[PDB]
């Protein structure tokens, strides 16, 4: 109703890619920060600021 | 057990307005900025606020 | 596909304390401050702080 929406949602995000679903939920879900996403991932920040804007990007399309 | 609260949850949640359940999700699922998520939903901030403040209420009592 | 996560990792939060579960629910999906959260749950935010810690200690093991 109601349920239909997380529902929608819930698919996004799974049609997200491996990575920023992967980071939106380090950063949203955990709520890390940049910084501790990326130590958790090891990567540079700058990843994971990317694969979060993108995520963004997509669950917004 | 856990599984009986996230469902317990989700249930509230999908419950929540429609306009709640869009602010919160914009907020804390997408860890958009409140100037984002107005933009977004081409509302003021004050009322993505006060619509997540509401959201947080429901979720509460 | 994308749904093999969402279920290992909402399968991961079930697992968690519930004061865990809790903790982190509130602060991340609520979004609350410690403060708040401390003030909702009846601690001190010491141990918030810590709940929410080992609550992603745990679903990063």
């Amino acid at each position: 109703m109601g349920f239909e929406d997380l529902v929608e949602v819930t698919t996004m995000i799974a049609d997200l890619t491996t990575d920023q679903r992967e980071a939106l939920l380090l950063t949203q879900l955990l709520g890390l920060s940049y910084a501790d996403a990326a130590a958790v991932c090891g990567c540079p920040v700058g990843t994971i600021r990317s694969r979060v804007a993108r995520a963004r990007d997509a669950l917004l399309a």
